[PDB]
């Protein structure tokens, strides 16, 4: 099997959220993460040209990135508590898209199989981000 799985990086709050059939609108060109003072509040994810059901909580301020045509995360490191608290795209054209607090426990999710990079996204999720999973595919 090519597909891979990173995580579950985080806590067991919160109820189970996935972007697994968002796959099919196409790959990742962009990314949401809503932060506050201390966690990552919310996540959105454009597949395609289609954004992911909003999942997470309003407490926060919204970033907002888009990647370059072609561009694929191969990477991605963060940090927990209870709550997601940090979160690093490493992208294919060398670009770390970074997102909230430097602390907590620290995690660094790499693709098992090669040729592999970040086809969707899971986790667990209420008023914040309570845990992540990276899904790698190619
Ligand atoms: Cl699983
Ligand atoms: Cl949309």
């Amino acid at each position: 099997r090519s597909s891979s799985y990173s995580g579950e990086y985080g806590s067991g709050g919160g109820k189970r959220f996935s972007h697994s059939g968002n796959q099919l609108d196409g790959p990742i060109t962009a990314l949401r993460v809503r932060v506050n003072t201390y966690y990552i509040v919310g996540l959105q994810v454009r597949y395609g040209k289609v954004w992911s059901d909003y999942v997470g909580g309003r407490n926060g301020d919204l970033e907002e990135i888009f990647l370059h045509p072609g561009e694929s995360v191969i990477q991605v490191s963060g940090k927990y508590k209870w709550y997601l608290k940090k979160l690093v795209f490493v992208t294919d054209k060398g670009r770390y898209l970074s997102f909230g607090k430097d602390s907590g426990t620290s995690f660094n999710a790499v693709p098992l199989h090669p040729n592999t990079v970040l086809r969707f996204i899971s986790g667990r999720s209420g008023s914040l981000i309570d845990a992540i999973g990276l899904h790698w595919d190619v």
